[PDB]
């Protein structure tokens, strides 16, 4: 069956700064929370860390090159803010810009259109000792930090995101202690959400001053639910999932406040966000749009019980594959997400920053990574990609994420997601066969499947 | 993930008489209809027969011993028309009633509730020959038929189904000629649905007349698909798919007329059930339950071109995994089929009466069959059926479909759906990995999953 | 693509005496010119023997229960001469006629129709002794033992076989020495020819006389060989093949004569048949039909010099498929020669006596035997029996080579021409893939493929 | 046995334009049909196309290499229409012509013979916008480009093809509907047959009064047939395969006009080929060879029904075995096709411009690819080559197909026929076992098999 997609789709893949990049403490770089929570014993996996990682930040020419051997026409990479601003503020490390700038001249001259993603969970460890999200001082270092990158390479770039996947960066950062800063607190974690949306808020302010032509949005790593039993409370229970990793930050964005039913929820606990005056005025700012980063969904059903956790929504298995790293595959959640926000925000410009699977396939003797798997997973999302499309909803673009394999996160370099096999122990890598199969649904436009 | 079963729950297997009986031409047993068509060459894949298949008819004991050691609590399985009453009609071939008798003994003696399948295919060639379901005589001829099963077996067997997947013998056999007696006739696949429904009326009047205790219902195919796009035409189109195969036949049984919307449709294409005065009321008969027979579903959309067919409703690949018959699994189906069946006919007795994966996998050098690919499938659908159970549904039980690997009708032998292994040149069986995993499910009464 | 076979074809399989009986020392069995060949050093491949062969001499229940699984119509065997004739003439074993009376008892008993081979190579040690088939003291012998056979036999077999394959025991024994005796004398190959062709005629008289009712035949192996080039001398090169391997046995039983060009062939070396005058009128007698033994053919060009051979007729390689034996695959080559004797003979009725591939394959720990590549070669012939068929040619059976694997005269036990393999240690038989193909070939009565 | 060949044999490979070439949107190279039928959702099997192919275009140095390391005497190869004259009249793309410039001289500097085909499928798309070959207008296009080449290389090439397989681009791709443009109507295939040929015949015409030196003919893929039965129906039925793919063109070419029997056969159905005065006699002009393309043959009888098809001859299995394509393996064919031709046309020239496998063959852990099938295939073929030449037929010349494997149009990529590996992902190309087999039987001029 043949699944198309529009001429003027932008096909992309996408990195992150501290997963590839490396040379952590070359040329005047500072320490990121990242840094210093991968270098605590017990934090990531094996104890490793993205002190070399890729080998990015001195292989821009054999990036780009597997970028053009893609065909991609967009590439999502993050800026790595100790790179530009050692202490997140005031001196200027004119090395790290310099680097920035050699991989989006790159890029354009090789017709890569760069998609900037300003904050990818770096935070400056300076800034971090100061109390870092949890403190309002940080909303100014990043107005700070994101003019300067909009004065530096805004003439070159016309894709910006502020904040990619702010409940990660948030929540599972300061309320569940899984990733930088490793926190266990739920007000903290709302705290970090707020003054990340009004950074946000403020960076978009700047964005149009400076008018710069272009984009710009947020990436939210909206979690999605099915409900299990056709309840009122289970599909409320279901609403809160999507609502507390993505209404919660999207509303203040489009209506100018945060969900009603998550602050009912949170204010029962307890909880609520230190709203200052005038904020919420400095997050209702328009933006170009919605970044959606998709990978799975789960089949929740209502639970008081701890079962049901914090937001009383217990999960249940719906005993369908996995990807190595433990994810359920549940493609049409995907599209089940892109009608959601189609019909709640107005139908905006919508761009899969984030999607792909976590196959640890290595190299055969073939000498050929044979990862069916990742093919079979990205098909049904692209699948589900091109239903969207067909139903009406704006999705401009897909970047699917990973372009080689890198650090992921607490989890090290044992789970893989890119298209390119990286040997960690030879940095020598390796275009999987899923690299040249999306490289054939780049060319052609479509999908027979 | 602990997916629950009621305590009451049915748990059980089922086989059809053409498929694992074999003995055709043995103690008086007519031709049926799929005796002439598998002896056609070209019918059937490889030229395959039910001469012998598994050799049922003289392996009671076998067939018994491996339904206890499975600890089935429900056995459906169908009776063969022709071996009861060879032309159809008049004379009755006690030797074929032996047989039926000796194993719903076996059945009894075993504590295993016999599930009777009165039709499942096999009308007999005597029939046939005078017009077959075509022709009005034949509803006569099964109204004899099931009066004489009934008064046989009747006070041994308390769950009755009169017809097995309606639209298989009807249009899959009339209308797009894959199976016996193989006519390619939309009209006359019609006919036949009208006169089957017929026939399933006055066997329900006869239920209830001889007085004898038990369930009596009917079990279809009911294809599901899901809308591609949520528009309207894409919905009907879908409503369609399930319209022609289950509501077809459900609807003039529990409100004693055919679907509108589909008599629209087939109406303006210039056909019509040949509906003689009378016939709706006689089909208009309370059933006891609705079996449902689930395997995949679809993601249709509208399209008035070829690729629409019929019914213009086109079904689009959604990439899924397969079956080894090349059937997309997605589970979620049995959920929305269940579902929609509840809601329109007053949530009534429900019983999957049909629910497998076809799994070539055979006996590796362990000596054992390991069809993880079974488990897996079984599972996912399992926690869809404990979903429904959980979501109000009165669902009842569960059967397995195919007890060991059988006839595969037009596929022949070479497609497995069996939880027991049939090496068809030795005969031999052996109980697949799945067998010994449907064991423990029956056993606990619930799924850690 | 169908290949459809007449509802009365005989199908089925062939055996021969001395290469599946064994118990050669027993029961008062006389020595064979093979017995005593294959007891010489050097003359059998690894001085193997059919001492035990398959030991079918006290298997008899196994072998016919080979027979009734396989579904097979006939069964051709032969008769051991020195079995019911120690001296090949005189005293009569009992011992010998109670096993073929039992076998062929068990036959009947089974539906299996009994095609008796009279003579199958196996002459009595003792008439080899008074000079062999170059004497012809051994006509009468024959005559004797033939009577005696149809006296014994004759109620009971309807289909009989004199000679099998004349060109083997006669030149391939006599002339290339590689056969029982050994001898390599041009002339004493023509002398065998000719008395065996007079004890031939003889055999079929008495037959008539005895008014015993069936057919009687003789099956040679009539060599099949290709032009290279359309030219005459390389037409009549083919010729001389098929000429004097089987025309030179036809002619003179269907025209009185000796194949023209034979004759001058022989004459202008030196050579001519031993006709005592009354001989070709012996010889001379009706059969009801001919015996094709069919395995492979060759491509042949006239060539006066060594390469060419005493029939100046070189064969040149086709670069063809070779069995394990080392024969060219043309399955062309059947429908060529059973379309030449229908020609020539005025279409007389046709059996394929023989008709096998020498495929070596083992058991796999499977515990079966994979022998696809004799189902391949088995179902490309059949191919070809049913073109003949269907071109004309009175083809009225087929049986298969070898029902299983068996002393391969002077190859031993190294080559398999059996649908059952025989491991030799252990004598444990093991049906192939190829015995359940063929079993459903003749269940169906047609050919998918 | 030793299969010898001439002298002065011309040895040879062979490939395609659209198939090899690769940059089909470079150097102003113009779209021809197979550009857009490739990249027409569901025409080519997984979307190829030949965007790539082998890129040969930027590898001159890489392709001449292969050919003189395998000794060839002379390389066939395409001209892309599209790439010398991207409208297909008018304006000159000298950077193509400057492509096969380079390609010629280095040919020539290595001593291997080019043997030019002027048109292999790649119709211009500006041409096809005008009707195609359905419009007389592309004759004159044709003629056009013809006449400049035979300007620019002709002084080079002394072997010229007029068109590759007429039946193919006609029938296969008009007819069908398989093959570029894709078009479903006989008549138009007719026509199409017809303005190709009149566009050859004024080729020669110019090729002639150029005063060019060498050779030109056509290249027709003459399907061969074999009588199932020895009837007249069948032998006609035969006639009629070759006759509407290879007597239909080399007829109006020989004898000025088109085939009796298939005239009538095409008139009985209602069609014609649009002869317009004067078109037979443009046609009839003398060519100096016909190239012959062979690759399998059927056996096939008369059959008035829809298995015969439009020229009721049914084609039946011969369960003979195939090539990874499914093509059956008949190498007797090529020399009845040889001695056909020679017989009917005055035993011309002949050149076998195309002969190979298709067999899948990959890299082993060895690291080279063991092809012996494809070896096997090609020495029984080169065994019925030396076979017709020692018959009298006048070959000259052997070109295997494809010197590596490449787009085999709507089989994609998945086919192989190339003597040497390409793994399409790197494009890298390894050669074949195959390879160096041919190399030394170039080498040794003859055939020890």
């Amino acid at each position: 069956s043949i699944h198309m997609f529009p001429s003027d789709f932008k096909w992309g893949v996408a990195t992150a700064a501290y997963q590839i990049e490396g040379a952590y403490n070359e040329d005047g770089r500072g320490m990121s929370i990242w840094d210093t929570f991968a270098h605590t014993p017990g934090k990531v996996k094996n104890g490793d860390n993205g002190n070399v990682a890729c080998d990015s930040y001195h292989r821009v020419e054999e990036d780009v090159q597997l970028l053009k051997d893609l065909g991609v026409k967009v590439y999502r990479f993050s800026i790595s803010w100790p790179r530009v601003l050692p202490q997140g503020t005031g001196e200027v490390n004119r090395a790290g810009l310099d680097y920035y700038h050699r991989l989006v001249d790159e890029l354009l001259a090789n017709g890569i259109e760069p998609f900037c993603t300003l904050y990818h969970w770096d935070l400056p460890q300076a800034l971090q000792d100061q109390g870092g999200w949890g403190s309002r001082i940080t909303i100014d270092a990043f107005a700070e930090y994101a003019e300067l990158m909009f004065k530096e390479l805004g003439g070159k770039i016309k894709q910006w995101i502020t904040f990619n996947e702010p409940w990660c960066m948030a929540f599972l950062s300061n309320y569940l202690g899984v990733h930088a800063p490793g926190n266990k607190d739920l007000q903290l974690a709302i705290d970090v959400s707020h003054h990340l949306l009004v950074a946000h808020g403020r960076a978009v302010t700047l964005f149009r001053e400076l008018g710069i032509s272009g984009e710009i949005g947020i990436a939210p790593n909206t979690s999605w639910a099915v409900p299990y039993r056709r309840t009122k409370e289970d599909m409320e229970a279901c609403l809160r999932v999507n609502g507390w990793s993505g209404d919660w930050y999207l509303d203040p964005i489009y209506f100018g406040e945060y969900p009603k039913f998550m602050l009912d929820w949170y204010e029962n606990l307890g909880y609520k966000p230190p709203i200052v005056d005038g904020d919420m005025e400095l997050i209702h700012q328009p933006i170009d749009f919605i970044g959606i980063n998709y990978y799975t969904s789960s089949m929740n059903r209502y639970n008081p019980g701890e079962a049901g956790g914090m937001l009383s929504s217990e999960a249940i298995s719906m005993g369908a594959p996995k990807t190595d790293i433990g994810w359920e595959i549940y493609a049409e959640g995907l599209y089940d997400l892109l009608r959601y926000t189609a019909d709640k925000y107005g139908n905006p410009t919508l761009y899969i920053t984030e999607n792909g699977a976590c196959y640890n396939d290595g190299l055969s003797l073939d000498g050929r990574i044979h990862d069916q798997r990742r093919i079979d997973y990205l098909a049904m999302h692209l699948i589900q990609a091109s239903r969207a499309i067909e139903d009406g909803i704006n999705l401009k673009g897909y970047m699917e994420w990973s372009l080689m394999d890198n650090f992921e996160w607490a989890e090290g370099y044992g789970m893989r997601f890119g298209l390119v096999h990286v040997d960690y122990d030879t940095l020598v890598r390796t275009p999987k066969d899923s690299f040249y199969w999306y490289k054939g649904v780049i060319s052609r436009g479509w999908l027979d499947l």
